[PDB]
């Protein structure tokens, strides 16, 4: 195993190191606005070494963004691709490139067979080639790899099944900047190409003047390179023709033949393309045969990629013809005209890649290796794309929701091979694929008009309640008696119960379990735990009484805790935003424990009065004016007082201290252990009353933001044995820090009402020695080191936090784990924040067209986590990475992948379990198993069940904790037969494994395995 922590790796470009010595210049470069006046010498290129120009033929289609799907698919999409096949197969050189799977599929599946089998002809045939073939081209800053990998398999799988292609090349052009979390994924699925494009127009024209557009990217800790992919970074503003065919839109727009009029487009630039004949041939070949000699002058070989497309292109049948055949005419005259030494023809992206390495084996060039990212995005000016990172935050929390049910469903049910009336299958592929559909980078981008996002929302919504049926059909089937078990495959014998989303205060959707002594004494509830080892985490119900106690199911008494439902409510008559208690509904809590990929049954049972084992919280209103709150039967009542700064612990647990406003003001790790300054503060920016304006993607702050003026809050103070937490109601957000012996939990319920023109931070202030530096993490699998530059504006220095972000010195840490994507920062020494909403009146210029005035109330989860590092193994001050702590780690574990409830629906459960996977092998703590799916279907002779198994990098700070044992997959189900490490995608099998056994992985890497049984 290469060591990811200690071995610094040596690379030509290391994005880091590229930004702080670059200086960002916006100046005109001339007819290249953002680049130079690119100038060749005519004699490089002669009969013995010509350019070779492959113009490739694409249409970009977004499943979803001004239309939804469907809308596009029938107004645009279904023609461009019946198009698409009928122009191919009558122009056997015409080629086309597609990557939105989403959209092949909708579309092959109406298709007649005699058009199914013309179809599988020209992609057999190489006229019609897929790249990268993705259900979808994902954003790649607030997705979670697991979904980014969900995609590609729903859109690789369908491709072998149907078209029986593995696309080996990724086409990535529209992106809102680009993360090394694609080439780790794609080159563990069997790529060798990618190619990318929305970079900072600063970093393209570095890279051009270096000829660094192509290169070798590896991850920023890999040492040895294994994880190298090559990659094309195109070099312009944008991929449509104007800005692809070389440095001058002006003279490209001329070769878009669709401009000339009849389809109501022009040329911004006021030359428009003419017609090509014989009469203009030779000139138009000069201008343009100019053009691409000039963009190859970026470039270390003499293979040239012309990418011709836009969005939606290749729609009309009279567009297929204008380009084709004028493309054909200059294609004759260039060709046949010595002095040119060019060969150009149509071409794919596959064909560009073998050409180039073919000159890299010809020994015509060596090319560079580099690590880093490519964030945040600026197309020009000023003009950062890091608005994005938090638009439409309720969906972004609802993707981590759903990528969670998704693995929960798909494992859960992965145990037992399902009669197809079960449609066990058929739910798991609509949920896959709802979720994989809003990974577009238009979807959890929170760049789509508001009709879109609720169709997005609708879709996940429907996804939802299908892995709910799926994990509930399956939790029924694990742990009831055989013999007994008698299925009816439409019935409900569990719901699921979320304390976290919607979450309180966004949807009253909760069940509450109702027992009575005339009605029901008790109810069976089930926890699942998706993660491989064993664990203990504290489990919350809604239940009519406060006199239950709980029970495991071997009538073991297990210790709970009493709580009343609290409800925050912005009373209109007093002007005053406070919590109003059920006098109704309970909250019970206690600590279930929960094999490794198991499941927990436990009883709660009401009685006349409090039980010896359950535990009730005190509760203090702190607000000066106060009227009571009455509580039903809740055995203790509500105390009151003037607002004060209180201290609260739990367990063994951090002291932690809150202001008078009911913000976290420093953490005590120990008894002994300093007052550690930690302030959570909210403020506010705003957007510019001149110049360019804040949207769905940029972010253009009016300056640094404000506080936000929060009066006299009310505050509510639980205090209870097991679960403590401190509430305040402030303007916008109900802000809320729990404890429960560890880290502490925060809870934001988001509601930026009609404040328009207002982004909400939250900010935490620290004396922490970080100066400039601060980490934040990539789609949830590596925490890459950032340096804030003052010499560009704020905005720049915000990027995505997926999943965390930490600042730290030589002794202290303060990491903050998020359960949704968002964008932050750190700005000053010390500092970190994230932004929580926000509401923009204008449309960014983008092709929005709107505004982002949909806000809607969202339960935003953080676990934030100071420790002391001092006696850590750190990565040197050179390397370009960073890595979790345990406690952290784990942490980013309980808001990502929480145990599962299930309410038992039914009065009894006649044959019921007590547990299932207690025999299931408890990995190391680095370990996890992404995926669990099984892969054939109930007829299959020999069953095959794939997992991908990611192993993360902890530091080691002196924290023994050992003991685990080994986790071997290929032998978690038994009669296995067969086992085979795979791409992740699970399509091809790279190693038959001896033994049957699956070894675990290495530290930062990714594999998988199918397991064959015969049952
Ligand atoms: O690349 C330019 C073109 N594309 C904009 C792209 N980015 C956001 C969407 O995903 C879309 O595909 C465009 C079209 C229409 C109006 C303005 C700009
Ligand atoms: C699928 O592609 C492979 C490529 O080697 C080919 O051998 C096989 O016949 C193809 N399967 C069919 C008939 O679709
Ligand atoms: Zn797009």
């Amino acid at each position: 195993c290469q060591d990811v922590v200690q071995d610094v790796p040596n690379v030509d470009v290391q994005m880091l190191e590229l930004y702080d010595r670059m200086s960002f210049k916006d100046i005109d470069g001339g007819v290249w606005k953002q680049g130079w006046n690119i100038k060749y010498d005519p004699l490089k290129y002669n009969a013995h070494h010509k350019l070779k120009v492959f113009v490739v033929p694409h249409s970009h289609n977004d499943p979803g963004w001004i239309q939804t799907f469907e809308e596009y698919y029938q107004h645009d999409t279904k023609h461009i691709l019946s198009n698409a096949l009928r122009h191919l197969h009558d122009n056997p050189e015409m080629k086309f490139i597609w990557a939105e799977i989403s959209y092949f599929a909708r579309f092959y599946h109406d298709l007649g067979e005699n058009k199914k089998l013309q179809m599988k002809s020209i992609v057999k045939n190489g006229q019609l080639e897929f790249v990268t073939g993705g259900w979808v081209m994902p954003d790649e800053a607030n997705s979670h790899w697991r979904n980014v990998l969900l995609q590609l398999t729903e859109g690789q799988t369908w491709l072998k099944q149907f078209m029986n292609v593995t696309p080996t090349a990724s086409w990535a052009i529209d992106p809102f900047g680009h993360s090394p979390t694609m080439p780790y994924i794609l080159q563990k699925s069997g790529f060798k190409n990618m190619l990318i494009q929305r970079t900072h127009y600063s970093v393209k024209k570095e890279l051009a003047q270096q000829r660094q557009l192509e290169f070798l990217w590896r991850q920023i800790w890999d040492n040895k390179g294994d994880t190298a992919l090559f990659t094309h970074m195109m070099p312009f503003y944008s991929y449509d023709i104007p800005h692809t065919c070389g440095p001058d839109p002006k003279v490209c727009c001329q070769f878009d033949f669709k401009r000339m009029g009849s389809f109501g487009l022009s040329c911004p630039w006021k030359v428009p393309p003419r017609t090509i004949s014989d009469q203009n041939v030779a000139a138009r070949s000069d201008l343009l045969v100019d053009q691409w000699k000039k963009k190859a002058e970026l470039y270390r070989t003499n293979v040239l990629l012309i990418p011709l497309g836009d969005d939606f292109r290749f729609k009309q049948n009279t567009e297929w013809d204008v380009q084709r055949v004028n493309y054909e005419r200059l294609f004759e005259h260039i060709n046949s005209q010595a002095h040119f030494n060019v060969q150009a023809q149509f071409g794919t992206l596959q064909e560009y890649f073998d050409a180039v390495h073919q000159a890299e084996r010809a020994g015509q060039a060596e090319f560079p290796t580099l690590s880093g990212d490519f964030f945040t995005y600026a197309d020009r000016s000023d003009n950062y794309w890091s608005g994005y990172y938090t638009s439409r935050p309720y969906h972004k929390r609802m993707d981590r929701v759903l990528m969670h049910y998704v693995r929960a469903a798909e494992m859960l049910s992965a145990w037992h091979s399902w009669d197809g009336m079960a449609r066990i299958e058929e739910r798991l592929e609509q949920a896959r694929r709802e979720l994989s559909l809003f990974q577009h980078h238009d979807g959890i981008t929170g760049t789509a008009k508001t009709h879109v996002v609720v169709d997005y929302e609708q879709r996940m919504q429907e996804a939802l309640k299908a892995c709910q049926m799926v994990m509930q059909q399956s939790v029924y089937r694990l742990l009831t008696k055989p013999s007994i078990y008698s299925p009816d495959f439409s019935f409900s014998y569990f719901t699921l119960d979320d304390s976290r989303w919607p979450g309180s205060g966004v949807e009253d959707s909760r069940t509450t379990i109702i027992l009575g002594e005339d009605i029901l004494p008790s109810k069976h509830v089930v926890m699942h735990n998706t993660l491989p080892h064993w664990r203990e985490q504290l489990v919350d119900f809604y239940v009519s009484s406060p006199f239950v106690s709980v029970t495991d199911l071997a009538n073991n008494p297990v210790e709970a805790q009493v709580s009343p439902v609290w409800s925050w409510h912005h009373d209109t008559l007093t002007k005053t935003i406070h919590p109003q208690g059920s006098t109704t509904k309970y909250r019970i809590i206690f600590k279930a424990r929960v094999p490794p990929m198991g499941l927990a049954t436990y009883v709660l049972t009401i009685s006349d009065s409090k039980p010896e084992h359950t535990s009730y919280a005190s509760n203090l209103l702190l607000r000066k004016n106060p009227t009571s709150l009455p509580l039903g039967q809740y055995p203790e009542d509500v105390k009151f007082g003037d607002p004060r700064e209180i201290s609260l612990r739990v367990g063994n647990g951090p002291t932690l201290a809150f202001s008078e406003q009911g913000l976290l003001k420093s953490i005590q790790l120990t008894q002994d252990s300093p007052h550690v300054p930690v302030h959570f503060k909210f403020l506010k920016y705003g957007v510019r009353s001149h110049g360019d304006r804040s949207g769905a993607y940029l972010f253009l702050p009016n300056g640094p933001a404000s506080p936000v003026e929060l009066g006299q809050p009310v505050v509510l103070v639980t205090k209870g044995k097991l679960e403590s937490s401190v509430s305040v109601g402030l303007p916008s957000v109900v802000h809320q820090t729990i404890m429960r012996g560890g880290a502490p939990e925060i809870r934001n319920l988001v509601d930026i009402g009609s404040l328009d023109n207002t982004e909400i931070v939250m900010r935490l202030e620290t004396h922490i020695d970080s100066g400039d530096i601060f980490y934040t993490d990539l789609n949830g699998l590596q925490f890459i080191k950032r340096r804030r530059l003052d010499k560009l504006p704020l905005q720049a220095n915000y990027y995505p936090i997926p999943s965390g972000m930490f600042i730290e010195d030589a002794n202290t840490r303060l990491t903050l784990l998020t359960g949704q994507p968002l964008g932050g920062s750190s700005l000053a020494s010390g500092e970190l924040e994230i932004m929580q909403d926000r509401r923009l009146a204008s449309d960014d210029e983008r092709g929005l067209g709107q505004g982002v005035l949909d806000n809607k109330p969202v339960l935003h989860i953080y676990r934030l986590v100071l420790e002391k590092v001092n006696n850590c193994v750190r990565p040197s001050k050179l390397h370009p990475a960073g890595y979790l702590t345990s406690a952290a780690h784990k942490a980013s574990q309980s808001l990502l992948d929480p145990l599962d409830k299930f309410i038992f629906a039914e009065n009894e459960w006649i044959g019921a379990q007590g547990q299932f996977g207690g025999d299931h092998p408890s990995a190391r703590e680095d370990l996890d198993v992404s995926v669990m799916r099984r892969l054939t279907k109930s007829s299959a002779k020999t069953q095959r069940v794939g997992y991908v198994l990611h192993r993360t990098n902890l530091m080691q700070c002196g924290t023994p904790e050992e003991h685990t044992q080994k986790l071997d997959v290929c032998h978690l189900l038994p009669n296995v037969a067969r086992c085979e490490r795979t791409t992740l995608t699970f399509l091809q099998n790279l190693e038959h494994l001896d033994g049957m056994v699956a070894p675990e992985v290495c530290p930062m890497e990714t594999a998988a395995y199918v397991s064959s049984h015969s049952s």
